[PDB]
């Protein structure tokens, strides 16, 4: 029913250039997270939670995002699919999930084994909802890569209230 900030032309958002899935793999941290559908929560900020991607002989991600949630540990299950060019992906059984008919990742930028910039994209009962994470291998980024991000995030049209930070928290999302 809402307005929606529109989704960007692709042609704004980079593909990263030779991407390697066996580098990518492992376990992320969420230590920035904006789109169309995220509002900063001043009573109830956000929480950090984590997103491992794991490589499958077929070449596929299977990927589980773990989150701290009325105080339980909450489990979101879901095959990566390689996508018309490297570092991009559709999603497996896409029929399985009522109401979408449309989703789309592609990785940004990355060194492997500190950041990475990702892009998200789907519609659901019609409506196109996009966000971007920003990861690290650690709970922890710089000045520099955060303010990157926020300059990212602006230049696909986002507003500085679509774009939040999660607070560190030890429950769940550790190892
Ligand atoms: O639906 C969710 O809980 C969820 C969790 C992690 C990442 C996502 O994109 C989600 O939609
Ligand atoms: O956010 C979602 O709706 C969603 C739907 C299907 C599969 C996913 O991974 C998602 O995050
Ligand atoms: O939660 C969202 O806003 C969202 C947007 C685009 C794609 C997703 O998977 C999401 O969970
Ligand atoms: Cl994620
Ligand atoms: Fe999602």
């Amino acid at each position: 029913t809402s307005d929606l900030i529109p989704a960007p032309p692709l042609s704004k958002v980079p593909l990263q250039q030779n991407f390697q899935d066996n580098q990518f793999q492992g376990k992320w941290y969420v230590v920035g997270l904006a789109g169309n559908a995220i509002l900063r929560e001043d009573k109830d900020p956000q929480k950090m939670y984590a997103t491992i991607y794991e490589l499958k002989e077929d070449k596929s991600y299977n990927v589980t995002s773990v989150l701290f949630r009325k105080k339980k540990c909450d489990y979101w299950i879901r095959t990566f699919v390689p996508g018309s060019q490297p570092g991009e992906f559709t999603l497996g059984n896409i029929k399985s999930y009522p109401g979408l008919t449309s989703y789309l990742v592609r990785v940004v930028s990355t060194n492997y084994n500190q950041h990475a910039m990702v892009f998200f994209k789907k519609v659901s009962q019609n409506r196109e909802y996009f966000k971007i994470t920003l990861y690290g291998r650690t709970k922890e980024l710089t000045s520099e890569l955060k303010e990157n991000f926020i300059r990212f995030s602006k230049s696909l049209g986002l507003p500085e209230n679509h774009i939040v930070f999660p607070v560190p928290i030890d429950q769940c999302i550790d190892g």
